[PDB]
This record gives structure tokens, C-alpha cells and sequence, in this order.
């Protein structure tokens, strides 16, 4: 036993490479993912990245000079654990949530682990209450309905961060506990938007966890994990959280710099690539829980950003496919002023359909037909030799409709109000303005139906659905307003 291996390969290593916050480690044979690690020399901590056999990646929590080739490293046998809760509503924190906001200590008295394994089917249910996003063109045509994955996707610039950031404004009074992660974004840009979510009200409820474009690769890595916990939080208590990944793109790519950073080990420079695993981890984690479990939720709204609209690159296609529905944006409507720039015609939320309230199923059904009816025609339209009397009718309220579903930036609206908007846009009543003057009859309208008809609003809210004698009100008052309305 003269030179007999010393360590015990599962639960202890050796430091083969170190060097930018990072180390490959020998050993550690029954490391898990987001496990803790202690450097026994220095004191210092680490969490697993990567359990390639006898090449585990660690990232080194804090202050990595001191961290030597034959250190020896020991599993803690914890997945790193993140503050939770109550505590962090209002707070800007980062990944392992500390706060950066000048605002204090935490204090916080619950926490939660990084990672956890997804509850199977046995402990779900389906689906069936709705996440009003405020937002037209998704609360009638892509519903969002508490515990699914929604996915939003567009090249840069076509507002993206723009409809996720008005979702957790809308939730005011919603009964949802938002989470912003912020993936990779310029510092500069993240500060802004915590500014619109505080000027809007919207951190009452609000936690964001930022790992911004100057933050380690690392920080960046953990970032959605940390965040997914601290949602769990209240998904796991009986309540409804929504988690928003900004963006997966930006996380893929400091996963893949992670690994980049210590070299291969000799004869072996491939190891496979698993952010798709990665991500359907992450996702998978997004739920709607059985009664047993308390009946809470957690609705994902991850983020990934295209080149060329090229949806058919990788992260695309592996987040299109762990995802329950899509919404796609797009710079030629942006550009046309199409805003906000959802393709409603390829979006699509399966899940989210049956949990859409009655009022708006009553006024959607009729606006999809609509639209695709005017897309069909616009195929040949400009070079009809003519169109007859009802096709040009079909063109005009398609239109009109179009006008309806641009709406401003911060401004989402109540689903009452969208509710009665979108039947004048179906029964016809704005096919004769001219169609520049949809978006100031739609802000007339509404101050009108509030200084005059209350009620209806009241009643849509209360019952949900349009009832027939509302409905002819609703009529009436349509017809009244125009009356008066200056063209
Ligand atoms: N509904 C809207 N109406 C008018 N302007 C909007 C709307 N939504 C977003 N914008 C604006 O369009 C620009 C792009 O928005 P945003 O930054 O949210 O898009 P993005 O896809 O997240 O871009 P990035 O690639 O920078 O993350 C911003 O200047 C934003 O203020
Ligand atoms: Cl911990
Ligand atoms: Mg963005």
C-alpha cells in the first residue's frame, strides 16, 4: 500500500484546472448538478456545472486566486439554495440573491434549492384559469392560461421584453407574484426596466434577479434557475407565480462559455451539448398543481431571440418544442407599425384556450375567422382586377380589426374593456371610419363607456360572459357613441 490511492473518488476530488472563477476536478464521482462543493484548503464553496467523469466543472462561489491545482475538493451533498419569498417582493437581487438595490439585507426566513425534480402528471391538473396579459392580440387570439409554458420569440428589436414587462404591469390585482429575470442585458437597459416596473406599480409583487452582460458566465448560467425557485415559492403555497426568462438565447450562450473556459481534457474534445436538456429542465418546472398539493402554479414565459427570423436554428427549435404555446414577433410588422408585432396567424396557445373566459371566446371566435379571411384574400388582393362589393367589405373590417389589435406600449387593458372594443371590431361598427381613426374612436370609446356605461363593463367583469340582454346594451351604446363621434 505504498502509493495506494488516498481519496475517496465519489464524494472527494482534486483540482486538475482552475483559473476565472472555474475549476475541473478529478473525483467527485456522485456529484449532481448545482451541488455545493467545498474547496477544503481555502474554505470556499462551489456549485457542480458539469459532471463529466473525472472532469467536473465548478464554479467557485467568491474568491478563486487562492485555489490551487491538488486542492482537494469535497461534495456538501446540498443543491445550492436560493432566499424565497415574501421578503424579495420589491427587492432587485442577483442569481444567489443578494440585493443591488441599496435597499438592505433580505432578512429573508424561507429558501428553496436551485433545482429540483418537475412533480410527474400525478400531481398536476389542467390548465383552466386564464393569465390576462392585458395585451389584445394575445389575451383573444394566443390565451395564456396559469401553469403553461408561453414562449416568446422574434429577432431583436420587435418587442419582446415590451409584452412580457406589460404582463407583470397587468398583474396588478391578478393574484400573480412576478419574477423578472434578466439574462445577459446590458446594465443600462436593466435599469430602465426596473424603472417602468416601479413607476407602474407593478414591484409590490415583484421580484427581479438580475445577471446583466457584465456579470460573470456564471451568474448568467444560474440566473433562471434561481429565479424558477424563487417562483416555486408561491406556486408550491397555494398561490400563482409567473417566472419571465430574459432570455434563454443570452443564457445558452454563457452556458456554453462556461464550458469554454477550462480546456478539454486531453484526447477527449467532445463532450455533448445539453442546453437542451438544460432548458427543458428549467421549463418543465413551470406547473399547475393538484388539489393535494395545494392547487398553485407557475406560468413560464421564456424569451429567444432569432437571427433573421431563422426559427429553425437551435435554441429556437429546442424551446419551441418544450414550450405549450408560441408567440411570434416580427420586424416587418414592427416596422409597418403593426405594434405590438405579433404574428397572430402562426402564434398558437393550445393549453390556454379553455381557461380564456366566455366574453372573450365570444368576441375571439368571430375575430380569428375575420383575420383569416383577410389574410386569405390579401394573397392576390393588390392585383385583383377588382374585388366584388363583399370582399372588399371582408378587406375593410380585416382592416379594422388589424387597427385594434395595435396597442401602446405600457397599457395593458382590463379584459372587460378589450372584451367590448373587440365586438365593435367584429360587428362591424368601425368599418365605415376611416381606418387612421380606429386607435382615437377605441380611446373615446372606452372614456365613454366609463362616463356613461359602467354598468356593462360592471357586468362583463362580474359574470364574465356577454349575456344577451348586456349584449344589446352593448349594441345600443355603440350606436349611441358613434352619434356623437367626429370623423
Ligand atoms: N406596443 C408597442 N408600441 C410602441 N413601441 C413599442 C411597443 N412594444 C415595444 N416597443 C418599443 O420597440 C422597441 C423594442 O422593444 P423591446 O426592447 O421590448 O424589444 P426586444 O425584442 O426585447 O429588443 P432587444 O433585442 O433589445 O431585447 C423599444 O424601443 C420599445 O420601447
Ligand atoms: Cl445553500
Ligand atoms: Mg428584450
Amino acid at each position: 500500500k505504498s502509493f495506494e490511492e488516498k481519496i475517496d473518488l465519489e464524494d472527494t476530488g482534486k483540482v486538475i484546472q482552475v483559473g476565472d472563477g472555474i475549476a475541473r476536478a478529478y473525483g467527485l464521482n456522485k456529484v449532481m448538478v448545482s451541488e455545493l462543493v467545498e474547496f477544503v484548503e481555502t474554505g470556499v464553496k462551489g456549485v457542480a456545472f458539469n459532471l463529466e467523469e473525472d472532469n467536473v466543472g465548478i464554479i467557485i462561489l467568491g474568491e478563486y486566486k487562492d485555489i490551487k491545482e491538488g486542492h482537494t475538493v469535497r461534495r456538501l451533498k446540498r443543491i445550492i439554495e436560493v432566499p424565497v419569498g415574501e421578503e424579495l417582493l420589491g427587492r432587485v437581487v442577483n442569481p444567489l440573491g443578494e440585493p443591488l438595490d441599496g435597499k438592505g439585507p433580505i432578512n429573508a426566513k424561507n429558501f428553496r434549492p436551485i433545482e429540483i425534480k418537475a412533480p410527474g402528471v400525478i400531481y398536476r391538473k389542467p390548465v383552466d384559469t386564464p393569465l390576462q396579459t392585458g395585451i389584445k392580440a394575445i389575451d383573444s387570439m394566443i390565451p395564456i392560461g396559469r401553469g403553461q409554458r408561453e414562449l416568446i420569440i422574434g429577432d431583436r428589436q420587435t418587442g419582446k421584453t415590451a409584452i412580457a414587462i406589460d404582463t407583470i404591469i397587468n398583474q396588478k390585482g391578478q393574484g400573480v407574484y412576478c419574477i423578472y429575470v434578466a439574462i445577459g442585458q446590458k446594465k443600462s437597459a436593466i435599469a430602465r426596466i426596473i424603472d417602468k416596473l416601479r413607476q407602474y406599480g407593478a414591484m409590490e409583487y415583484t421580484t427581479v434577479v438580475v445577471a446583466s452582460a457584465s456579470d460573470p458566465a456564471s451568474l448568467q448560467y444560474i440566473a433562471p434557475y434561481a429565479g424558477c425557485a424563487m417562483g416555486e415559492y408561491f406556486a408550491y403555497s397555494g398561490r400563482d407565480a409567473l417566472v419571465v426568462y430574459d432570455d434563454l438565447s443570452k443564457h445558452a450562450v454563457a452556458y456554453r462559455q462556461l464550458s469554454l473556459l477550462m480546456r478539454r481534457p486531453p484526447g477527449r474534445e467532445a463532450y455533448p451539448g445539453d442546453i437542451f436538456y438544460l432548458h427543458s429542465r428549467l421549463l418543465e418546472r413551470a406547473v399547475r398543481l393538484n388539489d393535494k398539493l395545494g392547487g398553485g402554479s407557475l406560468t413560464a414565459l421564456p424569451i429567444v431571440e432569432t437571427q433573421a427570423n431563422d426559427i429553425s436554428a437551435y435554441i429556437p427549435t429546442n424551446v419551441i418544442s418544450i414550450t405549450d404555446g408560441q408567440i411570434y414577433l416580427e420586424p416587418g410588422l414592427f416596422y409597418a407599425g403593426q405594434r405590438p408585432a405579433i404574428n397572430v396567424g402562426l402564434s398558437v396557445s393550445r393549453v390556454g384556450g379553455s381557461a380564456q373566459i366566455k366574453a372573450m371566446k365570444q368576441v375571439a371566435g368571430m375575430l380569428r375567422i375575420d383575420l383569416a379571411q383577410y389574410r386569405e384574400l390579401e394573397t392576390f388582393a393588390q392585383f385583383a382586377t377588382e374585388l366584388d362589393p363583399a370582399t372588399r367589405a371582408q378587406i375593410i373590417r380585416g382592416q379594422r380589426l388589424m387597427e385594434l389589435l395595435k396597442q401602446e406600449q405600457y397599457s395593458p387593458m382590463p379584459v372587460e374593456e378589450q372584451v367590448v372594443v373587440l365586438f365593435a371590431g367584429v360587428r362591424g361598427y368601425l368599418d365605415d371610419l376611416p381606418v387612421e381613426e380606429v386607435r382615437r374612436f377605441e380611446k373615446e370609446f372606452l372614456r365613454f363607456m366609463h362616463e356613461k356605461h359602467q354598468d356593462i363593463l360592471d357586468d362583463i367583469k362580474t359574470k364574465k360572459e356577454l349575456t344577451s340582454e348586456t349584449e344589446e346594451k352593448l349594441k345600443k351604446a355603440i350606436e349611441e357613441f358613434k352619434t356623437t363621434f367626429r370623423v
